[PDB]
């Protein structure tokens, strides 16, 4: 019948204390987190798992820090994404959107779990010694509002239109609690994302050459499982150089992604990043009465094993 | 580093000793040429490599008989990439066109090509006993010419258009005559397709009924090889159950497949079908140095062992 997407959410999405229901009563999940966190801390010099379940941090606490948050995405989906597999739920197609794409990547076979967790642990390292810190801002209102009033978002570099009431604009810091002040003069809602970088924008270009370089001393394989890319708004099936870098440098096209999809065929997406951000977005982006094809994991709910069973009746 | 794509094309490319080189000089083109051969006469009633090779009937002849064109574009386009194959020339991307769509999904592995032939045998056949005959015309000029002179061009359907000077158009032979009666009194320059029926029309319409249910017939699998349709201009991961008739019925977007493979990388283009009609269209839709990135086999100048020279060096690194 129709296929299972897994959906890959990026930066942004991350946050405190994100899947521990899984982390203590699910053996696959918690032994996959356990297993890369020792690769993980070996480059860090701490625990990346330590951080996530910190007891002294709220969901409220941005998860800011680049060196935790960037491994952290990927662990945390790579490990559900064992959980679905030793659970007999396999993807039809993987889509990844930001960092998510390396997780996408790494479920389709285009490298290991512990090669991609090196290289996004090395895209953390090299993005904190080489780039200023910057801002990604929600703008909870129309996107054309980038077209009729511009002036309201200068300085700042489109990222993301995910719906048709949410884009997402990256700048420098000041930049950005400026256009949140003008924001707020005109009663236009915008919600800050948990993120200390302007991913996704020229600000982190000088990390390009040294994570170029990087790239360089590694070697990938084709897709095997069907990947749709946010990046690339269409199915992927070959894959340049430079795909690791522009995972978080490009701008994203994940309605596109999902058009695509659309097109081909009525499928069901689950959404396997922390938050249910992409299940929500496309639960906007497809038919109403067709929100129960969609549906997320991980939330701050904390209810992953009540969600999961409502993923076996998409089986 | 650039991914090749192998480019099928369909009705109209083809015309008598296709390949003959290859069929004289290459094993592995002329034993698969041979054991199709022996698939399509049993449904045609006569070999289709004998009326292809016939030493009496020219280049020029137009090769326009459906029940032997149907078979041979596609015993031709699958038999020389079955000789790229055994050299280790791999597609990335395969890319069909009208008839062309057949021996993409074949080599993609939509269905096998015994099976794939008998689709385009049955087709041929159909349409020939269901079908009125007609005409397709390449008009040398620009398509705006459609928008500006409509009356030029009545009573006949746009079936393609290739690039800013070339597009295609299909309806009954005396509706076509008539166009080129009108387009010669304008210095317009066009050219007749070598075929029969009006492909891409509504002019095959009566042969959708039998063909649809002979369709449904058949299975056919999910492709594994990315096929780019000229049906929908896109990459196609699912062909439903119309596919195989909407690839001779419907018009078709190759500008598109082209602009969306352009789109993802910059590729390198092998033209797989007779004439080299795509490989034509291809280096005009993108630049012109871009050229050498683009090149055809399959030529009335029979130089198909010189072309597989040319396109060893297309071989990713
Ligand atoms: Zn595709």
């Amino acid at each position: 019948n129709e296929p299972l997407v897994f959906m890959f959410s990026g930066q942004g999405s991350q946050y405190y204390h994100m899947g521990k229901e899984l982390f203590k009563e699910n053996t696959v999940f918690r032994q996959s987190m356990l297993e890369m966190d020792a690769i993980a801390a070996r480059r860090i010099g701490t625990s990346i798992v330590e951080e996530i379940y910190h007891p002294g941090k709220r969901v409220s606490d941005p998860f800011d820090s680049i060196l935790f948050s960037h491994p952290a995405i990927f662990m945390i989906e790579y490990s559900l994404y064992k959980v679905l597999e030793d659970r007999g739920i396999y993807p039809d197609y993987v889509l990844g959107s930001s960092l998510g794409e390396f997780a996408a990547a790494a479920v389709s076979g285009v490298s290991d779990a512990e090669d991609m967790l090196d290289c996004i642990l090395e895209q953390a390292i090299i993005i904190q010694n080489s780039c200023d810190k910057g801002k990604m801002l929600a703008i909870l209102d129309k996107p054309q509002l980038l077209n009729d009033h511009p002036q309201l978002f200068g300085n700042s570099e489109l990222i993301s239109i995910n719906y048709d009431s949410h884009f997402v604009i990256s700048g420098e810091e000041d930049h950005i609690r400026k256009i949140m002040e003008d924001l707020k003069e005109k009663q236009i809602l915008c919600q800050l994302l948990p993120v200390s970088y302007a991913f996704h924008s020229s600000l982190i270009d000088p990390a390009e050459s040294a994570y170029a370089e990087f790239l360089r001393s590694k070697s990938f394989q084709k897709p095997s499982i069907p990947i749709v890319s946010s990046l690339t708004g269409s199915c992927l099936h070959v894959m340049d150089e430079n795909f690791f870098w522009n995972a978080v440098r490009k701008p994203m096209m994940f309605r596109e992604a999902i058009r695509y999809l659309e097109s081909q065929h009525t499928c069901k997406f689950i959404d396997l990043g922390p938050s249910g951000t992409l299940a929500a977005f496309v639960k906007q982006l497809i038919p109403g009465d067709s929100a129960d094809r969609c549906c997320s994991i991980i939330t701050p709910f904390h209810q992953e094993l009540k969600n999961l069973n409502t993923v076996e009746y998409f089986r």
